[PDB]
């Protein structure tokens, strides 16, 4: 299915901008296995970028495994041109950041990826910017996926949570991503914001 993304320009600092409160939480509900770990994320776009704000409830944080996706982490997938190819094109993106803000790319220039995290009681927050290369406009559709890796005290991934793909294959297959449609940018810009 499809998430409608509002226009707006958050500050990347791991803090919840006022403007995030005007936008709805998306709840990923596709669990590989049962787990106490849950998550929610909000999206926003501006002329230059896509923005993700993710909160994970996860009582045990682990990143001791040297395999990135075997650490408690979130992953963001983007099919920017909306090709929906069955294998990764050169505009496809697959990014990951752990609760300590350690970033990895599986596909795409990591110079486009800017993140902050914050430890919360019972979990963590990720706040992420992805620089877009196609100038987005109202009505732009992109393919998107969101994933949480849940690791336990044995230093190994024990579960995944996905928004859209239930088949383990988003890392290989962009056609599996869901859809985001960008809306809400004014046609006139601003004028004089009066004092
Ligand atoms: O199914 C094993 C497969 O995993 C690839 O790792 C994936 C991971 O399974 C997935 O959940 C996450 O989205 O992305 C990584 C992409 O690295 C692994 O790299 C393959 O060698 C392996 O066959
Ligand atoms: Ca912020
Ligand atoms: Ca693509
Ligand atoms: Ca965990």
């Amino acid at each position: 299915k499809r998430i409608y993304v509002s226009y707006g320009s958050p500050v990347i600092d791991g803090e919840v901008d006022d403007i995030w409160n005007n936008v709805e939480w998306n709840i990923p509900r596709i669990y590989s296995a049962t787990t106490q770990t849950n998550a929610k994320f909000k999206l926003m776009w501006d002329d230059n970028a896509l923005y993700v704000l993710a909160e994970v409830y996860d009582p045990v944080l682990n990143s001791a495994n040297s395999t990135p996706y075997q650490q408690d982490s979130v992953e963001i997938f983007l099919d920017e041109n909306f090709d929906r190819a069955i294998s990764y094109q050169s505009d496809d993106l697959h990014y990951r950041v752990n609760y300590n803000n350690f970033k990895t790319t599986d596909a795409g220039d990591i110079l486009r990826f800017y993140t902050k995290t914050k430890l919360l009681p019972d979990g963590y927050r990720v706040e992420a910017r992805i620089a877009l290369s196609k100038k987005p406009i109202n009505g732009t559709i992109m393919g998107f996926e969101f994933q949480v890796n849940e690791a336990d005290s044995s230093a190994r991934r024990v579960a995944t949570i996905n928004m859209f793909d239930n088949t383990g294959n988003a890392w290989q297959n962009p056609s599996l991503f869901g859809e985001i449609k960008l809306k809400g940018r004014s046609d006139n810009a601003v004028v004089p914001i009066n004092p």
